[PDB]
């Protein structure tokens, strides 16, 4: 491969239903898409960044900037390009994992299509379909919340995940467990909302039989999680914290994590994500696929990933309709609480031009 | 893919020069080669077992049997096959890593060729050539040993590794450091010949500035290695003990190893081997490619693997001629202490039929 | 002694009722038998290997090959032979414990009968009988199980073992505890069937008061068990993982075991079995005899071992008729939950020829 | 068997040359012998206790007593008697290991002699000869010492042990290293003479390259030895502290010992001794036979013992003439630093009555 250039697209997609988290509400999804361009064909990449630096320090406009001025250029400059080589090529730039992962993807997509290979084959899928769960937002009311869960539960979702915030913890759970029963697959997500000093509160959930608690404390607070793990019964699961395989190895080493949520862009690439999977696996730590409310592009790479062997817990790989009415690709449709792993070269999906143009807000071409 | 069958060959290659280890003297190499047949095309796999069970429990005749009666059959009996599904497919059978790795190899090649991909591309190479060291056996005399060293040193080999054994330790090493200097890459390999009680004697090599000592103790003695490490200055490197990515992680966690020698057949396959690479890498453990006196087939696969990012040490990927006068494939030729990584699909190499047939002793077809 | 040769015999013995494990079901029992020939007399040995590598990497055909080609001949070669010297004579060959164990036994039996001493004598017995429990397969139904359990309880079986498997854990347990009570000697066996990631479900068994969980995880996952052991209540027991006294020690050392199932063949001989016993003892770890569905031959020397001092828990030494209608020896009959330790020299029992020949499929001589 | 009775003798052998320890000068050796009297044949036993309670609380007369009144009787009362059973039989009695040791020994001998078995055979010997070193007492002068040593060195002794005491440490060492060279197997023996507070002085030996320091501190000070092992280069050897297999296990687990000195009587028998060996082995702890200035009666058994596998270091099994001018059995002669392992049943040696009666100072029957 030889990099000809990339096309940076901004994309706005209205959410079907506002999505509330510890960091706020989301009614509309701005994304960043990349179209890799090589002499042979095209490759698409999606960036998980958001408008503002709320989940992380990375935001859309900042991603754009680095990609433009630093990353992309860097790659164009290179004689021979390999997805694998991207890393080494961009190594000199500290951070910007999400952005670097977006780029990698685009390239990899192209690389794979060129060899007629799906993301799944590369990654090492062992399945064809994958159990899906769903992430439910914070509510304003308990019934509003219960109705919703009942909603998703009916659709066939296999697991229920609750966004928590101090103020929306125990109760919400107390509620779902009560209503829906104890056999449901429930788990919660703080997105960093708590402090070690909130332990008791969190210990308040021990009773509820959760599978895990996701990132109760800040991203840098590994030890703290380790400590927290000590004071509570609900299993710790890290997200934000896991920005790499080595991070995972360290957190596991320290006892700060028992289950790992994998988010490909957070870790800087689907490639790195495979390693993380592999590392955890070696340590006996279970992984599951996380989600960034992506279009059908990332959704598709994620489904492929999620079919790896250590993903022994359902992922946030919901169907397309959970967030979008109209997906830029062929939508993802839940079939028996499952999604099928794409079969075509590369992602195994592509944007429906028409669709894409409808939701595009900007564009740009980065060529040498 | 769908497996059509596998041909089993028995090869018998003469050794340029007898090869002495802590387990015994070797003049002729007996191999087991596999040709996996698929709708798509053939694939080649090489098994590292040997005549007897001296390095491990695995031996040629045994691998053959297991292959023939359990493993091949089980794959044949699957609907879809992928190199990656081979593992789960053969998981019901305990052990036989070497045999498994051969088969996966054959599969993988055949699969890679189809997608017109190279082992190296698949594995994640970031290098186009690799530093090669040389494994120097046990000599009858020191002079003899010194000449040989001198010889290899001239061919341009980058590092020297000396087979050791009780009665062939500190001298042979003192002498080589003597002659050749302090600036040479020197390391040693006991092939499990020592005991913890021997620490004192091994402590004797402290002064020579070796890079590592390879498998001082028995295969199952990890804790011993962690202890042993506390007794010597020479860093520990494990070979026989690393039978998996999990083995690796365990040993690392226990402080039993500081550098890992990856051997694909020993760990059940190239795929597993990548995982080890990745695990180590995440724990800051350097790896380096092992060698089992393979033909160009296995040599090729190894060069590819050895071009991965964490192989920060010269491996035992010497030139073909180091062992064999006539290799059944294009020969591997040292260019400035390096060997070039193959570019073609799959192994990037294949057997020269007329050559292969010469060395072939037995063949069999394993189909449905 | 002086080894004159060995008679390999193949034996098929239909099961009294199909025996289902996490690794599959078993209606018949192929076995390997060895008749050790000395200028003085005969010796018998039994190999625990099965048809295929489902419990371990060892299998009947595999053991025969190694015995034939490597092991037996290595002993015949030796000038003077002691059961004790067997080890060091066969040391060059890696692994192959089950086989190595049978041979030893074969040898031992001869050597003893020659000193007019019983296995029990040599091993260091302290009892005259031993309490027997029984291994209870995986059933088709719960009732089916229950009958069976009850059935055994009445025969007089001292303790109950329940083979478990994901999908056959808690319930089958919940049942026996419920129906049969709380004062029954209950323990399970997951023949490696779980994963650390399954802890929670295994945690689900805390309440039943089981004596122990036998081998929840893979053979190689010792640190896993130690971790596991920190997540459940049910004490851990290892079988597969314990291949030697050294293995024992390490496990213990690591906090991955509290009770040890002793399987002489597994560990490579009755002699090593003794050693394990003593090692476990020294660490305050209780042991108990494991069974490998043996003939009266194996069953006899096991009853002998089961009589050592640290065997402080009922072993799997069920009466002959629990599996076999007709034994090649004089049956082992349960007299009030116990079995009598043999009194003759060597094993104490011999094959009832007429009975052998009736169930012997192959035969071979291995002389000079 | 059936114990018919025990004849207790007192013996008094005049040392060749006074032997000085950190506990006192020795001119004559006063032992306790035992004649097990069975229906079949008789057995010999030899107690390592000394005249007074100096090495340990046990002493000749205390021994007699307990034997006579407690021990002997216990066994006679028993219907069935096997050396193995002696231990359970004498359990109720707290301590007196040397005494139980001597007794067991007597029984064992008889038992073995009745199966026509050797001590060796039973214990599991693998060698036929053992490597002997010597125990060099505290001299009055340096030159004196040096002479002796060279004295012993010339006879063919393989390793040198130097008794030490505050004031007899470094110097004496400095002297033998100086004069005799560095490639001498040198080791010391403080017989409990130091304290943790003397670490610095003992650290003073670091330089000499000793194989070990035997029992630097008190019997009960395990943890102190572990601490000590932290403050010194010289590897810690325990003697007095090793009263059992368990104790070995524990001391090792705590890092208080790296080499273990085996004294059969000190541990309560030969059986136990074997176990300690086994234990140590399983933990990669080398062992070596310890001597208590014994006749050709203890000497024999030991020699057998010393032929076990884990006896990786030269024992204190000096030739008969190192202490005694005229042994009560066939003397033991150094053959190239070695001492042949006795081939006859039981100890393989007996006391020459003429010789015996000469040294005996008393006698006594103990029957029913
Ligand atoms: C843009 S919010 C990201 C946080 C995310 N929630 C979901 C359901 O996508 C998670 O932690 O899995
Ligand atoms: C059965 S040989 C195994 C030892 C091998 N060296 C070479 C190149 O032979 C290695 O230890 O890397
Ligand atoms: C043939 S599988 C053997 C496993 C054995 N059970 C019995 C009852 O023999 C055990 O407890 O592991
Ligand atoms: C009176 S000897 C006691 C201590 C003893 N020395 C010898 C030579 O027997 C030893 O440490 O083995
Ligand atoms: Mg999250
Ligand atoms: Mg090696
Ligand atoms: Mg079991
Ligand atoms: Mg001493």
């Amino acid at each position: 491969m030889k990099l000809s250039g990339v096309e940076l697209r901004r994309v706005q997609m209205p959410l079907v239903a506002p999505f509330r988290t510890s960091f706020g509400t989301q009614s509309v999804r701005e994304l960043l898409l990349l179209r890799a361009v090589t002499p042979a064909g095209e490759g698409w990449g999606e960036c998980v960044t958001m408008a503002g630096p709320l989940y992380s320090s990375e935001y859309n406009d900042g991603a754009e900037h680095v990609l433009r001025h630093y990353l992309i250029p860097a790659l164009l400059a290179a004689e021979d390009i390999t997805a694998a080589k991207v890393t080494p090529l961009l190594a000199k730039f500290k951070g910007h994992r999400m952005a670097k992962g977006a780029l990698e993807m685009a390239v990899l997509d192209a690389e794979l299509r060129a060899h007629e290979r799906s993301f799944a084959a590369e990654l090492g899928s062992v399945r064809d379909s994958v159990p899906c769960g769903v992430s439910v937002g914070i509510m304003d009311t308990i019934p509003q919340l219960l109705d919703v869960v009942g909603g998703y539960l009916d659709e066939g979702y296999v697991r229920i995940k609750l966004k928590i915030e101090p103020g929306w913890d125990v109760e919400p759970v107390r509620a779902v467990r009560e209503r829906f029963g104890d056999d449901v697959l429930l788990q919660v997500d703080a997105n960093t909302a708590y402090t070690l000093g909130d332990a008791p509160q969190l210990a308040r959930l021990d009773p509820f039989g959760l599978l895990l608690i996701e990132q109760p404390l800040e991203e840098e607070d590994v030890l703290g999680h380790a400590e927290l793990a000590r004071r509570i019964q609900t299993p710790i699961c890290l997200d934000e914290s896991i920005v790499s395989a080595r991070a995972a190895a360290d957190a596991i080493k320290l006892g700060a994590v028992q289950i790992v949520n994998i988010k490909p862009g957070r870790v800087g690439g689907y490639l790195e994500a495979r390693r993380v999977h592999d590392v955890c696996a070696a340590h006996g730590i279970p992984v599951w696929c996380g989600g960034m409310i992506e279009t059908g592009l990332g959704r598709a790479a994620n489904v492929a990933l999620a079919s790896l062997p250590n993903f022994t817990l359902p992922g946030d790989t919901s169907a397309s309709d959970r967030f979008y009415k109209t997906d830029i690709t062929e939508p993802f449709v839940l079939s028996g609480g499952h999604l099928p792993v794409p079969t075509g070269p590369g992602l195994g999906v592509a944007p429906i031009p028409e669709l894409l143009d409808e939701v595009t807000t900007a564009k740009v071409w980065i060529g040498s």
